[PDB]
């Protein structure tokens, strides 16, 4: 298992990312300079997160040490829905990298494939509680996500939680400058997501999986939801191979040419969760794991579903 994937920019990009939504600011920090201490090169960040400032005193401080050098890191960010604005989007990335402590990002990706209308707030909302829609087209975003290639603030640009058909549409864009490199969109053994997979896969784009984890910390968990981590199936398989259930769910997108981008703020995990270079699953353990889907998902954006780009009404 070679440690990067190569991307349709020509850039290559670690396969293993530290993601950081929900990281408190008072610890990520720490976990970001523990995770390059122990090897991880590819951080996961996004401005919605609120917590790109302090993911950039680390990002810095190991810089500055030189236990790593610029270009040995791969530093994700995401524009929010409310900046898809021709007019908003250099302000947006240019936040983040001031944020982040960085002149340029090597991934960015649209966060979402809804627009909300600018403003103060991440969701801007009717007197009756639905999100208020912006009217530029995700097309037009796409276009000012190209200006920023070509400004030099960013090396590849690419999507999130865009579906099959959106996808499409930004493939099939008139007059198209670069092709998205990357979508990320949740992934693991509860949804699986072959459909979406394969399309990317087969039109040149790398697919991110973000919740591997089935995150636990998900604001809204519930008592009766299934679990990724105590599945004993999973713990079987684990088992067998002598490693932690997490280390099975991090490997198992490795071996579909996914990225990966688990999230911890314990020092002790994001060490557990990098050992994941030197074992296989057999294909039987991989076709064991896909049979697990049931189309469950962590983010089901359920704060934009009255918007009409809202991504998962279709069937992927
Ligand atoms: N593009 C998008 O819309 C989007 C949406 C969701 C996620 N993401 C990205 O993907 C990343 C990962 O997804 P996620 O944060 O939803 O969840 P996740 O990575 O599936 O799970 C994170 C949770 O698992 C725990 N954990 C981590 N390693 C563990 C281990 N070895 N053993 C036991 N528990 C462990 C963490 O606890 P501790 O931190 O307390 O150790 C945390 O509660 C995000 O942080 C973000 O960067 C992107």
């Amino acid at each position: 298992m070679a440690s990067r994937i190569l991307l349709n920019n020509g850039a290559k990009m670690p396969i293993l990312g530290l993601g950081t939504w929900k990281s408190p600011p008072g610890q990520v920090t720490e976990a970001v300079k523990v995770a390059i201490d122990v090897g991880y090169r590819h951080i996961d960040c996004a401005h919605v997160y609120q917590n790109e400032n302090e993911v950039g005193v680390a990002i810095q401080e190991k810089l500055r040490e030189q236990v790593v050098k610029r270009e040995e890191l791969f530093i994700v960010s995401k524009l929010w829905c409310t900046y898809h604005e021709k007019g908003l989007v250099k302000g947006a990335c240019q936040k983040t990298l001031s944020d982040l402590k960085l002149d340029y990002l090597d991934l960015y990706l649209i966060h979402w494939p809804t627009g909300f209308k600018p403003g103060k707030e991440f969701f801007p909302l009717d007197e009756s509680g639905n999100v208020v829609p912006s009217d530029t087209n995700i097309l037009d975003t796409w276009a000012a996500m190209e200006e920023l290639v070509d400004e030099g603030l960013v090396k590849a640009i690419g999507i999130s939680n865009f579906n099959h058909l959106q996808v499409e549409m930004i493939l099939n864009k008139p007059g198209l400058k670069y092709k998205p490199a990357v979508n990320q969109i949740e992934c693991h053994p509860y949804l699986t997501q072959e459909k979406l997979i394969q399309y990317c896969q087969s039109k040149g784009i790398v697919v991110t999986a973000y919740s591997p984890l089935g995150s636990p910390d998900r604001p809204w968990a519930k008592p009766e939801d299934p679990s990724l981590l105590e599945d004993p199936r999973i713990k079987a398989i684990a088992a067998k191979h002598n490693k932690t259930t997490a280390q099975v769910l991090i490997r198992f997108p490795m071996q579909r040419n996914l990225v990966v981008i688990p999230k911890s703020v314990t020092p002790e995990r994001i060490a557990e969760n990098f050992k994941v270079f030197d074992f296989e699953l057999s294909s039987q353990d991989m076709t064991t794991l896909l049979s697990y889907n049931r189309n469950w998902r962590v983010c089901a954006g359920l704060s934009c579903t009255s918007h009409k780009d809202y991504p998962f009404h279709e069937e992927f």
